[PDB]
């Protein structure tokens, strides 16, 4: 709130002998990545606040270990991006800007609605690693690849649970009628 | 269809309170949960605010400057975990939007960029005097309405803000260990 | 060095003043509850893998609780089984032989299925394991039959366990059609 | 045990936007890995419960820590195997036909053959291994590639242990007559 | 050293309502397994003191952790003597005279003279406790039968262990000349 | 507090393989030491709360472990109960009816009564459990003859541990005059 | 130099108070501050007395009241610490001195020598009584006066300081396990 | 608070027999020693409190560190000083006329000033401990001479820790104007 | 390997560069220390077990909490002494003979003369080691000297408690009639 | 058992089925690689010994924790070395031959040029391991390739890190004359 | 890499009250004691590396203790060496100048040799402690006298470990040839 020394969206320099034509775009995809987690890490600290229903406990608990999983790659990605010379975003309004996926609107939605919410977040962003691990490969940041691929293989397995709780078995079928 | 039409159907809407189980009135959980979600948006402005001067600080004192920024969002989180467990055990519906977190935030978020570690502390300790104010107030609110629990909640988030403020003080006191063999201002 | 010492069948020295009449047929039981317990705790494990739906956070952490207990009897029953003087089983064709209760079939079932199928397997090894322990009590051998009733007991709640998933009960009861 | 809702052999969707042409061949690999190392965990137990002799107090211990390591791998491998739409095996028969190692056969050997059998056994892993996950990298499922070059390393180590014992040095070189 | 409230020999009341008739032998027993149990313990401390050569690193663990263990029988037969009104033996002279087996003589022996010598030691103590937990099962003192089968099951793997070091394969057999 | 599914007082089904025949008198037994032991709860924590004097200190600590190990068997109990298809008891009226001693009147008594009010309760517990393990063993429910053995040692113990206390020795003899 | 020259040069002078982050007036900090010095010094008092019984404590009941005190002087320990942390937060300068801790103190220390087991019991329960009244004292005011945090903090202090009354209460009780063989007095 | 049982700065038995020709002036030097410490705990405890500026946090951490670890000392010579038969001090006035340095004024200096009377206080105890740890050891007790040399080296560490801060470098002085 | 390899009473050869002129009188002054601390930890096992009446918990702690530090003692001195090239003491006859003082005789004591003589048999351990430290520091072995006052301060400690328990002074003053 | 077994700068054999063509210049690589971190544990255990000034408690902590995540790197890189089949360095004349950076003259400079010159050290290595790395993946050594790419990330962190505390800010700025 | 601010081989000030015609000597003793253990260090972490045979599991966790301690021991000394104003040693060539033993060269040997190379050079290490210990003595310093004496007699324990290995006695002589 006065005097800014770096400029967000310039890169500045980094100490680990990348050239900023290398920086430049890793850290322009970390940003993107970045704001899609944080609003990933919203809509699932919403769904743990306000799931309800018959398997409210197991999401409930499902939906935490997920935002505190989302913010770590968002603690390791900030930490990087940072060290490679950018600038990252913080401020809700360029968040919104650069998330890969649309939150979930305000209100209350059906568990199963939540759940397919956070599937088709967690898909987005795969698609965005993996371009974007496929770039720092392409440009010899071995370094930032590796990162990518840690995260891509916590958030396919996110994306796996997130289907299992959507699958058509139950239970419950041994003793309710069927759709 | 027609943008009318109803795709993902709402359960609960957004502004609107609803039933809870703790013998509560709605004169009561209306303005109490009203006033959870600023401080819920305030807070996430605030945990936002913090982590990117985790990620960006530095300089002389960056080592401290950092791990204190990475304790103080850690505590900010477990406020807003606190908060939105409440808030929608009451009956209201917690803020998840960017958008909506702008509207609602007692302070303005420092801009994008970087600015130096004494502005950046100078910024959270204002952050922090912001939402000491709107806490006291609905602190009082609580209180006057019969909601215990929430005002106890909010005494104890408040004793944990105010902490920050005090160390945040802390660090912009002009005291150096430094001016031994620097020559002063 | 190549060729064989102890061959499978036989029962060799013990240390433990027990005569060969006693632990021929404690070894040899060890043998059939120990490969018992290698098929349920890979049908266990497959259950953890593949369960999925409405309830398969629960199901899903239970299963791996239910395979690592499994592996601590298996643990237990081959390091006595070969004090003893026994040789343990440890090849695929000789488990399936000695397992007292048929695996499940490759490919995926329901969970209400996949937890009927443990529960009958854990209800052939409580009949296995009280007619080994009543044996090792008949022939002298307290510490196997002491061991086997500390894993009967773990059996026996993890069937009492089993039959509570399979109960007609519900919180769903309230607003779904029964039947 | 009655009504198959996926039939083994055949890949079902997934949800993280793998082509089923990437998910078949990728998830058949898993299994034959899945399968041998379900054989090398049965074996090395094997070793660790029936070792004996001047080093077996270490040997006993480094089994133990390796069939606990295997472990780990193969729980993996299942969950990333189901997660992308495959179905793991589970059955003794299937597991011995997929195996890419023979299990050592029914009785004891000698501590220097059972150490030998699970260098080749590592040995045999880890060409199955180092093709599965060249295949992964070059259809694009980074994940797979990453998973696999974990367990490669770990599996490895191992293979530089079992090396190390088989060495032809000891301290009692020093006062015994040698070959 | 002064005036004795209660003398060694005698048993005096209980609080868990067993007669003189049970308490009388029952504690007698255990003054036995007791002092035996303190031999060994000396023993088992001594040996981890001394052993040496080219397996010693092993074995001074495993006497230690073998005193501890032998050190906490020690400690639940002396708190269950006591409780049935039996007085516990602690002077050199009786421990002498009660000890079901002869400690090593001063000195120091070889490492398999001394698991030869521990061996034997276990196995003098596992028929005691085998007569006393039969002793204890015919006259009604379940709880003293339990605690044994206990202590027996840790005596009689003990043994097993001790077996395991003396037997007669060693990974140095693939380069040094066999007897 | 509405339609009741299954009454007090009957047996149902179980899933381990034992006759109504076995379960029926095993759980009535397990009722009646359920509701003793949540009598001798409600009563050691009394005298946690109310004990005072020269050694409440100890008696206080003393007092609290022995409610946690009650509360511990009462687990271990219900759960089994439940298990082999009884129903356990609960309310208030119907505990005050199966407890086998009568609870502490209403009031504050001296230490030395409360520690005599709490050895006869272990003593009248002592006496079901032994009886109620001894009908387990005839009717060869052998998990439930184990886990009675089990209490009734920690149980045992806690009378010791009582009588201990009760005992007329005192440090403070050396320097205050004698009854 | 001159007797009246400064030699070590101070910031801030005791017995003042200074700014604050955290909104809250001077009419309200300066009262605050004044009670945390008193108790501050009261708790130091305290805890020098515990750990002096700690050291002597001796005879039949020893073993538990070295443990007693010991557990009593480390929680008075953790009450200083915050007392000083918020002290010096609300713009105080807090106590260090003997000569003032002695003059603040709201009880007076027992003499040097060894008393009774009885008597050290006595003493510090006389100590936690007078604590009692100077904390419920400070903590109606910060109510009165909006600090709801100071507030908050003085309760939590209360009910750990009424537990330990309530333990030493418990040691002077006239009951004994001995009174089924001893003559009582 | 009314009949004094032992009086301060004599010196009563001791059960390590040791002359009170020794105890008398160890104890003596032990209440020197413990008056010191109870001054600088009080002191690192007050900058622990009141320390602001650039380096506060580090400053901050240190303090509360040092003090802890001079309460450490204090609750050893306390223990000991008891133990050989003195009266330790406990009183603001004699402990202010034991103490070998004067304490920090009232009021708050800078973080520089704080540190430089820590490191007096410091020096004038590693005096008194020195000549005390040397009188221990003329009148052959040993116990208090180790005691004192623990103690004398962590008081070391402290002053050295100490220096560092007070040195005359920063990583400022890449940018800032030296004096 | 049936035949003594070392002799009691005789030094062998050590590693760290002593004289047997220094081994020789050092560890025959640690086997007796040894013996000794041997001859305590049984008699303060036996007090453990044994104690009874109004103060027996805190005494039982006590008990135990001093002989599990005395089996420290005793495992680090036979460390040591066999280190330098002694025979450790380990029969029960030879321990007897070697003791510094006469433990307790069987039977049951008060709780007061059990802790007198704890104190006794401490007191004449630290006259030994005493004793011994000067002998080391003389001789150059500054290791020995240095763990015998590690030892020297922990037992001059237990003598402090055990003194603390004897003294004249209780709660129970109050409202009991004195002498 | 005194001459050499393997000579410095041969590859033996390795037991991962890597050709010596591999093997050999990946092991090479490991040795610089090795040794300049052997270089770079002693220059930033110096720079914790010797670092004073304002800031020196953070630096302090700091050189702390990153001499011991070298010497974690040392560990993997010696292990993989010689698992490999490699000779690793180990002499201070070879080391020194061998690391990619220059250490530190004897002496004690600035925090800044200590800060400047670990930051040198760091950005020497980080080009090797890139080389390296490339290397392994184009051999065929994935293994190696995944290794390099950890120590990597981790070493471009401390990078980072020493970037930042040479940053031309302070907190001081506010109250101390900038140039 | 620019401007010393201290030189090597001067003593500087300290804050603990010693003259430098102390500091000097002691501190010139540090660094050849620095010197020493980091070869030591070096050496053991080798060996560590690269020990294989029949007894190598147990060697290689014994070696990985032992530089763990040996880097414990270089901690302290450096840190104590700076405080009393002393420069620390830290490069290769300097390092090779200081220590007291000749590094193992570069090669691997055997197991016995390694040992033998460990247990000289420990030897070598404690002359110069006691030497150094005795002048701290007899200057005064009674920190670092007692610094070394516990730095001694943990350097003592390896060679009486390093001893142990290489006694001429193994399990294995009960059935292989001896020399």
């Amino acid at each position: 709130t006065q005097t800014l020394l770096r400029n967000f969206g310039n890169v500045y320099d980094n100490p680990v002998l990348l050239d900023r034509s290398v920086t430049a775009p890793v850290t322009e995809g970390f940003n993107v990545v970045l704001a899609s987690f944080q609003a990933l890490y919203l809509q699932y600290q919403k769904h743990h606040f306000v799931v309800e229903g018959s398997e409210f406990y197991s999401l409930h608990e499902f939906f935490n270990e997920s935002y505190n999983q989302v913010q770590d790659h968002i603690h390791e990605i900030g930490e990087r991006l940072d060290g490679l010379g950018g600038v990252p975003v913080a401020t809700f309004s360029k968040l919104a800007e650069l998330t890969c996926f649309e939150q979930e609107s305000e209100g209350v939605y059906s568990s199963r609605q939540m759940v397919e919410n956070d599937l088709a977040a967690e898909q987005a962003i795969i698609g965005v690693i993996r371009r974007q691990a496929a770039q720092a490969e392409s440009l010899g940041d071995r370094g930032t690849r590796y990162l990518y691929e840690k995260i891509l293989l916590k958030t396919e397995e996110r994306a796996y649970h997130l289907s299992h709780f959507l699958a058509k078995d139950s239970l419950t079928l041994g003793f309710v009628q069927a759709a």
